[PDB]
């Protein structure tokens, strides 16, 4: 079925196997930055004809970008560097990948074998160095060890929990020639063997019979329901349960629809963390209890029988122990549950109608909810107009920060991987490249980066390359002039007292600095000034209509707090409902 | 002497401790960019008065910026990042520092040690994951211990080979209380053990025992001369031995006197190389025998005694075997071997007048040489300018390639730590940031980084950090649209096959793209291009003459090639002395 | 010219792939104690008509007599285990054989691959367990791997520095059929890149000029002399230079010759500490500058120009910084050095009498003496006695302590490979399994185990093998009752104070306990004690003379010590010269 460019019999360069060991795993896409140590697998990506090459203004921006493709399409993301340096870059960009559980693949160009270990130019121990931050990781030691580890590679990222898998290229490995053997099989015997099984029926009805026996049942989903959104939501159907969601499952359930509570955790809505609170039967699918949604876990769901289903045993019961649970696939849990309740549907008869309206009623005591302050642009209200003016039908990156929880809380997402976000490692500097590989990976999406003026200039120079590549990527800067996150924590926390966290000039403090909109002419890309809410939604619908690339600032007043929010190691009885900077 | 903000009795935040640990070591500016994990430490800051804060727009920016204070002033450089992305995000720098023995103290926040290893937010085993790319790091476990690994840190950074060293300190540790101890001693029985004692006159007479008896001496100077710029320079006006020098030598004996051979290696001069490879005697004082100076290695100086003197044992025989070595501080060999030549200066009567005749032949037939096509701008003819209108006294940082290189071959340094570039890793996006660290660390300085569009773009957000410190930063950016040094490994191994090294936009492939000169504009940087080798000398000078941060883009054909060039693991018989890209 | 036992298309076993791999290198004898794991290895050995195999009692007797082995033959020494227990008893042996570069093959068992970190039975990270204290290990996942990495275990074992190699391999790759390939290249082009290149004739005749200039030469010759006998007689009588030998080196000169200055260090002769002492040349060939031997650093050889030949450059300078060095295999060096000496021998005409003559009277003045009490056996005596019976050409294996001290002062041996003992690890129970490998490797040959009654009971249980394998062991018994060494030691320093040292029964003070004849006896081992000094001469030439094995039990008076002593971290001028425990 593959067709090859070279004879099967022909030998050529461990350079060009690797790239024919992509396009066999069906890869079309790779973020690569050359440099010495790489340029044989640069040159061999030239003679491909089916992958084509997304060049960035900076590793991270490479590494980043192949997070978004990821993130945005299921797909495994690809991102090339070279030795040293080259490599080095990467390293935030590996540890963000492990921690939310992106499928990735990182090629390093390294130096000639003989070299390792020789302190050679341009010489950096990267196997060892990312170990402990990446799913594996390898050096091939010999040619003929190519086509078996890239296969390999590919397989563990992707496969069971995914995750970065990086694989350090000798040069000297790169030019030799050789004649590949695409037949030879994976060495993981010990990870193969401890694949999860389908689930089992016992373990299933067990869970069926916990929510007939239940009165206040909660859907805790995660990001390991990202690809179970029919399932999902044919079992909300099916139990007429509320869904909480993580920072990380947000869209495996439409957010508008009226059995969302969604999301839940630090800066979760006060009603899903209620339900969560008073719950009797806690079903965490795809979710892995993070401090950040549980707060003191020995208050976090106190009064309920939790449930657990993880595809990583190593999950369940880290941090908190279940009643029942069950290491697997969600997405065939789900499908076996469905099967059971459409059957034992009159035999069951389940209505959590009280439950819901108790809920609802919370819903309607402590929505979310922002300030408008004279002619001032709330983000919350801009990122409202967002998710209006594109239906919310668009491919949403951002930063970090405050920004990052705003888009999180006032945009519905309607469908999973609509939502690209650094949740676990939170690096900033991820949303414009994040957008660069969603944009490459849906051609014909809308995508837009909801950014935060710290952390979109730390990945600038990637505008240069949405440029080039004729990206459609829309960049919605919510401007504040700080760190706002941690000019929020200041206030709460520290009287205001500013530690370095105005990003702005203190010489001219009053002027909006830098102008961003600069940036985007000296990369051709078109952009605005919006400041006045009055302007914001035309300012919106031209950044949409303008075709192509597009970079609109929204002035914000700084004072803004992200609420509401439950202090670190918190209870729900400690949530902060009000206040500001002002 | 040094006086405290707290009572001697008086407990404080370990924050506190930790800023007063700094005081006490003498730091007066860190570049530090907060982050949840690292708050306390910033709060703390603000409470100093005698330490200075340079707030980078990217952590990359933080540690490149202490390492150009570092590597411009002698004293240790200090960066300070939060958890997690803000710890990854100094990888690069760190390796950096290791490679090019940069003294650097590199301060992490972590999150509460019971958090720990629980996969938390923000979470990174930093420690782990920078084992190999540090001289030594750190995990503090007890506020008590603060006081202690602080001066321990700085001992190992700036002690024997400098290098880096990262410590790392949970968020609870910063905010325990507790009265430091600042009379503990440091747990160094081994390091300390092991620390080179003073040259002994034995070693030291056997060497001007080797110059007296030989015909044909060379000096090859590295990094390890940079603090014995006076000893060196006595020394050679004792022995009249051309000096000849590697990228981190530079300027520890001025390029401009006529016993300097100036740079050897891949591409340095052909005399220089030439002198090395007839040479008897080798005088290899603070240099690592790189693989980018040796080529192959058994070819390197092949019929001659050379005479090794290291601060590092480990480095004393690596590659090469000495007939005679030293294993100390080449200060101190050279104050040594001094007072020797000094007293038997009539019994000895040293002229080495007829090899540096065969030399002086060498460096007139085969000079460093550019061609000047029409009104284009040379790049090495526009360092030449800059050399000039400086009268070569300026701070030169730069990115990585051929116009590095050629910063390194067109400029006459005058004294070390006036060239600050990245030489065993090779970073690119160095340039600015260290400029950066230059300028504060020399107020009263003319800095220049002579930075590569592809360099300068990397890490161009720290404009901003330069407009905001008000720092008087020149940047002389060599534009030619690629990444020069690929390109030209690609014209000379390749066909020319381009390989994802064009940085412009193929849509207006004649559009110098992006436009710098904005990117200035953004962060109110004054900036201007020059295209016509005619309007050069003006626009350097008005970049020179105008207060404050300038930019100018000065355009060039990317055709240019650096030469000579001696081809990895080649030979002096091997060396390339023409052609280009044309 | 090897033939195989299968069919060159014949699908096998791995475990017969690993036993032939064995056959193909020439191993002629493996020491294997069968376990579950390992029982497919075992299998196949049954089946080899040309490897024999000795079961020892115990896995540590396994290696101990490994090492035996290859230090009586120069050959590798190979013993095979079975997994988790079976390896963990190796571990001493392993880092024994590394602290004394001892060319040694380990193969353990290993669960199956599926089965590895699953807390398998009889499971044990042996790999990562003995990183530290191997040369280099490997894990086999692929039985097609067997071939080359049994290939590359000998060739690192026994080239540059000899040392262990572990080898683990999963019982599924035993069982599993495949054809081998015995054509495969190794995968060691860093290390086979290092690999010492011959000896120049710059370095070596800078050298013999040293020697020339010198009136107080002193050689320091070491184990890595161990090969070079011939080459370095015939250098002695070329410059006619007295030999002082480490406790290692013991034979490389005999210890006979006039101009021997026998063992130097802690416990060497006064004159061979002297002669290094006072030297104005120091010739280090294959020695590592240990503590034992140096003392205070700073006070060894302090007035000599050193010259050290060492094969592993990570020694050169370790320690000590010489005025000269070469990197390389000794043996060729002084093959090399004597071509010159022979011819310059006219113009040279080197003459050290007068230096011989200063330490002729301190060989006169202070040479190795004894005290006889009464009848009581003096240890020193029966060693002395041991040598005359057999004339000095007995291959002898010692325990670690006094009479370790006293085997080597003593006995006068005439070659290399006569003495087997464990000096950098000083592992007691060293002695008897030792002797076994040695007399295994050499069937014609005087073995005699001169033990202590500390040290032989430790691997008292290796008896049982030397009768089974009919091995004509002879064990020289010097019974003090005690841990002589440490005994010593709690006189000189403890004021006597005993701490766990006496080895006796305190309910029958007076008896010999225990009653070595009789584990003699249950092992079919005919045996004799000897109580009189005057029926010492008899029962030692008994025990030669009576076929087989034979253990000639000795007591001793335990008040003796070793003498002479420089205690640790001391000078020449501490240097104890009487006194004992009376
Ligand atoms: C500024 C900031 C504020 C934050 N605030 C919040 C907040 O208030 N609320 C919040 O929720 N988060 C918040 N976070 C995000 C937070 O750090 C965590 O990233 C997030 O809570 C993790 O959610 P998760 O466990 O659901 O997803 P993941 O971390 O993606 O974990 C998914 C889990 O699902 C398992 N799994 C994967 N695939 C499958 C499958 N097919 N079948 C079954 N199981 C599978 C995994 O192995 C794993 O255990 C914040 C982050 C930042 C940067
Ligand atoms: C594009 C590119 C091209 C390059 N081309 C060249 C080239 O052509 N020529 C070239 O020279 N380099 C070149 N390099 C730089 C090169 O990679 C190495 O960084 C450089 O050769 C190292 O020189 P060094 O050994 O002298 O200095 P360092 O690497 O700084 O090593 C200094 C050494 O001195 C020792 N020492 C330190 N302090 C003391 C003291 N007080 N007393 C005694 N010893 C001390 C150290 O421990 C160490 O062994 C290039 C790099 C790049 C990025
Ligand atoms: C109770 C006790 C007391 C001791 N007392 C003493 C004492 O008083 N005096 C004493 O000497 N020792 C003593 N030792 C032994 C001591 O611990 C060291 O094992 C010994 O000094 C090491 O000697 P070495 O360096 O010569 O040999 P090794 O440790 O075998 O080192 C040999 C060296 O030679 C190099 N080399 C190897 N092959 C070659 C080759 N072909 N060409 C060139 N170089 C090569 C190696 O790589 C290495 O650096 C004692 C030990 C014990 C247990
Ligand atoms: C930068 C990658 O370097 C290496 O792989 C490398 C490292 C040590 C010794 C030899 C090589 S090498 O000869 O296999 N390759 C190179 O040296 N390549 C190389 N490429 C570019 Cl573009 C520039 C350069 O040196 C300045 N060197
Ligand atoms: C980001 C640093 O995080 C931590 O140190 C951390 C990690 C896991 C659990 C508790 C903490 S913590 O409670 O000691 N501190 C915080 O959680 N700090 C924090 N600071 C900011 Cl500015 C934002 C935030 O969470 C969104 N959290
Ligand atoms: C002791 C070695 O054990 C193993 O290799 C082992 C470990 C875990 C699971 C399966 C095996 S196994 O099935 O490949 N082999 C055995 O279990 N062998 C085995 N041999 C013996 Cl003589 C006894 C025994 O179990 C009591 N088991
Ligand atoms: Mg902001
Ligand atoms: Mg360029
Ligand atoms: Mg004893």
């Amino acid at each position: 079925t593959f067709i090859s460019r070279f004879a099967p019999d022909q030998p050529r360069k461990g350079a060009d196997i690797l790239v024919e060991a992509l396009e066999r795993q069906g890869v079309e896409t790779v973020f690569a930055y050359p440099g010495g140590a790489s340029m044989e697998i640069h040159q061999a990506l030239t003679r491909s004809s089916s992958i084509r090459n997304v060049l960035p203004r900076h590793e991270q921006g490479g590494v980043f970008a192949a997070e978004g493709y990821a993130r945005s399409s299921g797909k495994p993301g690809i991102c090339i560097a070279t030795s040293g340096p080259g490599a080095t870059n990467l390293v935030s960009g590996l540890a963000d990948a492990l921690l939310d559980s992106v499928p990735l693949v990182a090629i390093t160009g390294q130096v000639p074998r003989r070299m390792i270990g020789t302190d050679a130019f341009q010489e950096t121990p990267i196997v060892e160095v990312t170990r402990s931050i990446t799913k594996h990781n390898y050096l091939v030691m010999d040619v003929e060890d190519i086509p078996r580890i890239i296969e390999e590679a590919f397989f563990l990222a992707t496969s069971g929990r995914p995750g970065p898998v990086l694989v350090d290229v000798p040069k000297d490995i790169q030019q030799q020639l050789a004649i590949p053997n695409w037949e030879q099989a994976m060495r993981l015997p010990g990870y193969m063997s401890r694949m999860p099984k389908p689930p089992e029926d016992s373990h299933l009805e067990q869970i069926v019979r916990l929510i007939s026996e239940s009165k206040k049942p909660v859907l805790y989903v995660g990001g390991g329901c990202l690809n179970s959104s029919d399932e999902l939501g044919r079992f909300v159907e099916l139990t007429g349960i509320p869904v909480a969601s993580t920072l990380m499952g947000l869209g495996s359930y439409p957010c508008d629809d009226e059995l969302s509570l969604h999301m839940l955790g630090m800066h979760g809505t006060v009603y899903a963390n209620y339900a969560v609170e008073h719950s009797d039967l806690l079903l965490a699918f795809g979710v892995r209890f993070d401090d950040r949604v549980t707060g003191k876990l020995e208050a976090f769901a106190s009064r309920a029988k939790i449930v657990h289903i993880d595809i990583d045993s190593a999950e369940i019961g880290k941090n908190k122990t279940p009643h029942v649970s069950v290491c697997g696939d969600v997405k065939l849990a789900l499908q076996g549950m469905n099967k059971v309740l459409e059957n034992r549907a009159e035999e069951l008869k389940l209505d959590f109608g009280v439950w819901r309206n108790e809920l609802n009623v919370q819903k309607q005591k402590f929505p979310l909810s922002f300030k408008t302050f004279g002619e001032a642009i709330p983000p919350q209200y801009a990122i409202k107009v967002l998710d209006e003016l594109t239906d919310g039908k668009a491919i949403i990156s951002t930063g970090v920060g405050q920004h990052q929880m705003w888009a999180a809380q006032f945009y519905n997402y309607k469908k999973p991987r609509q939502w690209l976000s650094s949740g676990g490692l939170g690096a900033m500097g991820f949303g414009l490249p994040a957008a660069i590989g969603a944009s490459v990976a849906n051609p014909d999406a809308i995508v837009v980066d909801i950014d935060g003026d710290g952390s979109f200039i730390m990945n600038v120079q990637e505008l240069a390359t949405i440029r080039v590549e004729n990206l459609p990527v829309k960049v919605l800067l919510l401007n504040n002039q700080h760190l706002g996150m941690v000019m929020q924590w200041e206030d709460r926390f520290y009287k205001a007292n500013r530690a370095h966290t105005f990003l702005g000039d203190p010489a001219q403090e009053d002027e909006i600095f830098p102008n961003m909109l600069l940036f985007a002419a000296a990369c051709g890309i078109p952009a605005a000034r919006v400041t006045k809410k009055a302007d914001l939604r035309e300012a919106i619908q031209t950044m949409l209509d303008t075709p192509g690339p597009y970079l609109l600032d929204v002035i914000c007043p700084h004072q803004e707090h992200v609420l509401p929010m439950i202090p670190s190691g918190g209870t729900f009885n400690d949530v902060i409902t009000e206040g500001d900077g002002r």
